């Protein structure tokens, strides 16, 4: 759908059998979810933002269903304040930014 | 314009006589620019992001051109690693996110 930016663009994602709300974030390269349980294996990694780095777990081939749209990607799971859907997934749902 | 998100969505902005590139960021509530000289009066503000919080200085009523769009707003300048146009100016240029 089209979304304005007066409110922050949140959508509902289904991941790991769990339903969450997440930010659609053009500025984020990767998707970063707060701590939750996935099954399977992961790897450590650090990402950066404002403030600095966080260490995160990298899970590959995770199916996310964003709004209704299935997508399979890597998600990072860690101490983010907010769940973030980032460009690696935005591309798969076809998101565009218009101005 | 319309931008897809396979690459970082960077635009040229002109602020304070200076040419910068900036990231259009739907996840960011506020616009946050790296350190630069700006005329005037500022208040320190603390803001948060992934990885922590930064203290920034707030100039209000700055004119910024982002593509050929003048917008006037509050701009926070400080130790971000990228300049980020956030929803406060995104709204003034009429940007929309779509899927
Ligand atoms: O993949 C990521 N990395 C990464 N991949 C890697 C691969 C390999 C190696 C290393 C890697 N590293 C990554 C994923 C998600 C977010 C980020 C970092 N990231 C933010 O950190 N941010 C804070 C941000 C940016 C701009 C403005 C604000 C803001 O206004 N905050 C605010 N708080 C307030 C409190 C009081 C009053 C006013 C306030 N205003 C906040 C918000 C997301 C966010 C929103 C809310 C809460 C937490 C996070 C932006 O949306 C994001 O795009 C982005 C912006 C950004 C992008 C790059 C560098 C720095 C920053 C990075």
């Amino acid at each position: 759908p089209q979304v304005t930016l007066w409110q922050r663009p949140l959508v509902t994602i289904k991941i790991g059998g769990q339903l969450k709300e997440a930010l659609l974030d053009t500025g984020a390269d990767d998707t970063v979810l707060e701590e939750m349980s996935l099954p399977g294996r992961w790897k450590p990694k650090m990402i950066g933002g404002i403030g600095g780095f966080i260490k995160v777990r990298q899970y590959d081939q995770i199916l996310i269903e964003i709004c209704g749209h299935k997508a399979i990607g890597t998600v990072l799971v860690g101490p983010t304040p907010v769940n973030i859907i980032g460009r690696n997934l935005l591309t798969q749902i076809g998101a565009t930014l218009n101005f």
